RNA sequence: GGAGAGUUUGAUCCUGGCUCAGGACGAACGCUGGCGGCGUGCCUAAUACAUGCAAGUCGAGCGGACAGAUGGGAGC
C-alpha cells in the first residue's frame, strides 16, 4: 500500500533525575492510504520515524479495513476509548470531514470524506476514533450482515 | 445535521472549573471619517414642562345679523 503520514502532534515529556529534568519527545503519528486503512502510530517516546514504523504496522493491526458506503461510513456509531467519547455519525455527500483536530487527521487519511463527529472528551483521541471505525467494521456496508443473519442486502436495507 | 483550542504537573492520564475563536444589538465610548440607497433613533424620570401646532365639519336643518345688486327708485 501507499501511506501518507500526518503529524499529529510532538510533546515534549520528562524524566527527573538526581542531575534534574531528562527530556523526551513523544511523537503521535496517523498514517493511512486515503483509501479505507489507516494507522494508530506511538513514536516510542523518541522521534517521528519511531511513531512512523509503529503506525504502519497498526495500520494492518488494528484497522484492518475502514468500511466506507461510498464517501461514508455505513451508520452512526460511538466510539469510546477510556474518556475517549467520539460520536461518528454517516453524512450525505458534499457534506464534508466535519470533525475537531486529531479526529480529522484519522478520518481524512481513512479517504472518509463526509461525515459528522463531534468528540465528547478529548486529548489525543485517536484510540477511541479507532474502536468506532472497526465498530462498523462489526456490521460493514451491508454484505457481512446479511450473509451473519441469513438474508440478502435488498432483503436487509429494502 | 453536530469541528475545537489554551490553562492544575518535573512529566502523566483523569476529574474539574476558567478563558478564547462564532453569531447577535435600539448600543455607548475612543480615534478616524467621502458619497449614495433602504432601515433605525428616550432602553434612564408612566419625571416636570415655556411656546406653537395635533378634530373638526354640514348654509341643500337654522332664525338671524352682515353682505350681494340683476333691476326700478336716487338728490343731482
Amino acid at each position: 500500500l501507499e501511506l501518507e503520514e500526518r503529524l499529529v502532534t510532538v510533546n515534549r515529556v520528562a524524566k527527573v533525575v538526581k542531575g534534574g529534568r531528562r527530556f523526551r519527545f513523544a511523537a503521535l503519528v496517523v498514517v493511512g492510504d486515503k483509501n479505507g486503512h489507516v494507522g494508530f502510530g506511538t513514536g516510542k517516546a523518541q522521534e517521528v520515524p519511531e511513531a512512523i514504523r509503529k503506525a504502519v504496522e497498526d495500520a494492518k493491526k488494528n484497522l484492518i479495513e475502514v468500511p466506507m458506503v461510498g464517501t461514508t461510513i455505513p451508520h452512526e456509531i460511538i466510539g469510546r476509548f477510556g474518556a475517549g467519547n467520539i460520536l461518528l455519525k454517516p453524512a450525505s455527500e458534499g457534506t464534508g470531514v466535519i470533525a475537531g483536530g486529531p479526529v480529522r487527521a484519522v478520518l481524512e487519511l481513512a479517504g472518509v470524506a463526509d461525515i459528522l463527529s463531534k468528540s465528547l472528551g478529548s486529548n489525543t483521541p485517536i484510540n477511541m476514533i479507532r474502536a468506532t471505525l472497526q465498530g462498523l467494521s462489526e456490521l460493514k456496508r451491508a454484505e457481512d450482515v446479511a450473509k451473519l443473519r441469513g438474508k440478502s442486502v435488498e432483503e436487509l436495507l429494502g
